[PDB]
């Protein structure tokens, strides 16, 4: 996988991130998802990879653009593509925290290709932090405080992040029985996930069941920046069981480790759409100096070097024209 | 006022927000309720004011702490206080975005002292944006399509806030209709208003109904910050007419100018509890150089002086100890 | 001392670094002092403090300042940089600290010996005049944890420290000079990303009991030893009650007790950032300092970025007092 | 050119920037020249471009490596390449302030081949400056004139930077007494010209004579940044004279446009090697939630779409080993 492959990607997460803005607060998260994916796969055929989406919008029945086994790119090495033309859709329709555009690289397999079905996750950032310290087995309980002891704080310091959901009820009310804060997200666990290990977001420990998809994408992230994560799918029914058999998995109570869900030479890139936990969102800039553009915030990172590079872009326009010219 | 009690001021915004933060996501809204006030009440009696409540947590009868009418500080400038010790307790009680710690100050009857009712809002920042740019009784789309002419960009590229709640959608739906971005957040239209004149918030205009003493303290900040804003206040039965009717207010249709609302020499101060879209949260830090501490974000501001300070400070703190030590 | 005497003291460095500003690279060192001076005392004399001026310019020792008060002992330094600021060099600084009575070494205005490293775990004796350049940045590495070839050693790029900055590289070190500022070079050891982990050099006597002041706030050691090459400086040094003329000072004997130190960029430097024309359509022009206050018994740090409000269609020397 | 180059270009000089890194303040500018020189060739060679160095480290004669005419890269477009591996070979010796590495892009024949002799600079950034604001032959009163009009300020709030030089004595004595405020840097007139077109480095104009090389290179960045500069090439002896015959500049009294420096589609990127007007240097960084790393602070721009991305990369490493190993 060539390096010039890495800061390539975030080109492609910025376009998809400038198409989903424009339809930022529009109310059709229908229209926010086609500009994304749209901005996405164009942006993609330009890249020079010899690249097959293994996570993408989902099969050919279902999806024109960006579906599994769909092959992009300009040619190049053989990659295997995870992407998330943008995480959280309903999100950036009405203007909440937390959307993201997502493109992942590893070489061939790299990624449990996974199903649209749940995943069960827990996620704890640190460079040190050892196998084991979390797991899904183990009670919330245990988890907490073996976190709080690696972090060296009490119990009460510790910033636990899930879902606002009900199926979390039980997560919350634990956490906190034994002391812990716990902040409640309305959508978005890849972010939620990702901050775990992203420098003064105030989060600890992510603990959910969310899209087993952003959970690949998370853990491409967290073997880039360091952390620990746990991760099992659900299958609520015989589509969901024959959806995983379609793409090989076969071992349905597996628990995945982070190096089950992503491993090899890992290359992530993501761009804020909104503001969230991990990174800014799109904003429009004034300037005399030199005019009038788009602000995007970015991260790249690679799991083999563990560079991280933030990555702040300043793309031109005329606010006097429509919006929906920074579609595709 | 003497310069002194401007920078004073943050002091106290910043100690009721460590206190609040001890309570964040603790699922107790009365709980982080009570630590901002406890601790904003003991750190206004340190401050060298003669100062009297005209907004606060409530009547006598209702609010033991921070009514209205108590006398608070240890003796200096006679001063009008308008506080809200917490802006976001249920925010804080689940860690959603835009949690606050406000205290506002001004020379005896600068604060419009609202009953604790409903009021309409429009709001819109900018130093030289003209009073009448906005009106209540002009459509969405008229102050919208002004607002666009005078900040010369097209109006889909306008970022319009409201609270998420039933009683916008004919204000959300409006103003998609003529084109523009309309956002939503879940509480806290403090930093909602104060977005609209804030650097880099991403967020144009804010438009919609909530507190009245809220309303007072947003305008108050944009007096110091610049932009525009009108007022309106709601009422809902004979009890808020009566309230009204005991603080001088008869014209119960009466559309407050930001001038009406705040008047004179005002100085604003706030601290961040959460991330918003005002302020930073509070966040734990750790290092060697320095050890560990709290690390909080704060903004004070004076109408006279239109000078701004924003401050990020370190509380040095043992984070191996209970949280809720931070409490006072 | 009262909480509040911490806050007001932003106050007087913020607007004598606007002062300070106006006259920045106007070639006239003169100007600049006498602009700093002017706004440091307005401003002081605002502040609610039995003010005595131990360290200072005018704004002489003994100098009473305040508008009344708890007492307290003032070292100040209306601009630390007027040859910086003139020039518009690097790292000029307007300083003010305050400690109870008695809390500062009353140094007379002689060169002295200094030796500085950060870090709130850092021991007495980690860093001694006396011992070579090489066993002080041994001890350094080892307690940073890191390779000597890692450390940045910071001096003033001056003839007199040629066998420092030899030595120091001699063993591996890394060693930058500055032109200007051993203020901002000492406080840079205990600032986050300043890229500087050591200062060692020779510089001003009252610039050190300041930079020692902010140290005794941020974490860190330093030693210093009062230079005597004239009969005049001995005097100076007996008229102010010092006898011993080799006593290395610890940190402790420069700065004691409760410390409040406060310091505004004026030009940008290895501390703090300069003092910046700012253009805005939301919000109009303004003049934009950066500030730190801090305090010792709490180690309480804050960061000020001020926006002070500005029409630059007017001349600049209106931001003058 | 594909703008797959211009991110692979910072990789570049971030490679060569911690290469300098490793001699800062070791006293050896020739030890600093050769760390860049070979950490930058062995990058370049990475680059799928098909290379010419216009402008680098010297002629054949004189240097080994990145010599004019030497043919550069892995393959791919055609780019004429104006490199300088280390701007502030002095400077990083004695870890003064603005030394930086820069490569630069363009078309064939867009740089001014320039030869090792001294040029006559002027520059001011802003977008909507005109050709003629500066001008050499122009009084410093008059040029600072129409550039405090052009800014809308008083002539006293400009902020003129040059070199500390006996040369530049007449051009701060004039600038001064025309009431302006004259910054002296001790090198670095790379970062001085770019500091005019860079947000927030209090600098307005750069007046002084410098390297022709490094005219051209920081023309480049403001021909994407926005700008106007005039330049002329100055000869003491005659073999200062057959190095401008050598390239085939026969015009010696030549003024030349900012279009007659750099032309065409061009990429620009620049590592920080220590703090400067322009960029941040390279710091060490102790974290728990990351490890310890190396930051560099980049910029890349292009000046056809006049995107430009400011770029903070974290590289890991240990720095219980020698800093040498930062070394190609
Ligand atoms: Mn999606
Ligand atoms: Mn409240
Ligand atoms: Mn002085
Ligand atoms: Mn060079």
């Amino acid at each position: 996988m060539n390096r010039k492959v890495a800061l390539e990607a975030v080109r492609v997460t910025e376009l998809a991130a400038l198409a989903s803005w424009s339809q930022m607060g529009r109310g059709d998260k229908i229209a926010a998802d086609q500009a994304a994916v749209d901005a996405m796969r164009k942006a993609l055929n330009e890249v020079d990879i010899d690249g097959t989406v293994v996570i993408g919008e989902g099969e050919l029945d279902e999806a024109p653009m960006l579906y599994i086994g769909e092959k992009v790119g300009a040619g190049g090495c053989e990659v295997d593509i995870a992407l998330d033309p943008l995480e959280g859709t309903t999100i950036t329709s009405k203007g909440g925290a937390n959307a993201l555009t997502v493109l992942a690289m590893a070489d061939k397999g790299g990624f449990l290709n996974a199903p649209d079905v749940y995943m069960q996750k827990i996620a704890v950032g640190g460079i040190n932090a050892p196998k084991g310290i979390v797991d899904l087995d183990d009670s919330v309980t245990n988890n907490l405080k073996r976190i709080a002891e690696f972090k060296g704080v009490h119990m009460s310091a510790l910033v636990v992040c899930t879902m606002d959901r009900p199926r979390h009820e039980h997560i919350i009310k634990e956490a906190r029985e034994c002391g812990a804060r716990v902040i409640l997200i309305n959508d978005g666990d890849v972010s939620g996930v990702i901050a775990t290990a992203t420098e003064n977001s105030g989060i600890d420990v992510y603990i959910g069941t969310g899209g087993a998809p952003e959970g690949v994408l998370a853990a491409a992230a967290l073997k880039c920046l360091g952390g620990q994560m746990q991760a099992r799918l659900i299958f609520n029914d015989e589509e969901e069981i024959k959806r995983a058999h379609r793409l090989g998995i076969t071992d349905l109570n597996k628990k995945y480790d982070i190096d089950d869900l992503a491993s090899g030479d890992i290359v992530f890139a993501a761009t804020g759409v909104t503001d969230g936990n991990m990174l800014q969102g799109v904003k429009r800039v004034n300037s005399t100096r030199r005019g009038s553009y788009a602000v995007t915030h970015s991260v790249v990172m690679r799991s083999t070097t563990k560079t991280v590079r933030h990555i702040t872009a300043e793309h031109s326009f005329d606010f006097k024209e429509g919006i929906e010219k920074f579609m595709s």
